[PDB]
């Protein structure tokens, strides 16, 4: 069950964010039977090695922020901002942090308002080197600026 395995913590900044800075944290702990985890922000772009994500700011869609998300706890071989899946530890946790990277927004800087976005997150079998994709579900983030 990927609904239940996922808890989304955003943000909150009373002004503009700054590079290196966390948007919203992700924690999980990996049912049984879950191999690999996938964690990818919606439609991202390459850049620098790493995939790229937006949150949009809901009211004026003219303001974003771009991040990655890094891994910050649990075993495996995930490279900062990776697209692909990585192999886990069932029973463990793990926990990953949206950072922020640049972004679009007028000469004044950020608007206020809540900055909203997608992750997905997919877990995999591997069963006798077949990668099975068992579950996925693109999850609603955000950050807000108060």
């Amino acid at each position: 069950d990927i609904d239940s395995a996922v808890r989304i913590i955003p943000v909150n900044y009373d002004s503009d964010p700054k590079l290196n800075s966390q948007l919203y944290t992700v924690e999980m702990t990996i049912p049984a039977g879950v191999s690999a985890v996938k964690i990818v922000p919606t439609d991202s772009l390459t850049s620098s090695g790493q995939q790229i994500g937006k949150l949009v700011n809901v009211n004026n869609p003219d303001q974003n922020m771009n991040y990655y998300i890094r891994k910050d706890s649990g075993a495996g071989k995930f490279m900062a901002g990776q697209k692909g899946s990585f192999s886990v530890k069932e029973n463990t946790s793990y926990t990953f942090s949206a950072i922020y990277t640049g972004g679009e927004y007028p000469n004044s800087g950020y608007s206020s308002g809540t900055y909203a976005g997608h992750l997905t997150v997919s877990f995999y079998s591997n069963d006798n080197k077949q990668r099975t994709e068992i579950a996925t579900k693109n999850f609603p983030v955000s950050t807000t600026i108060s």
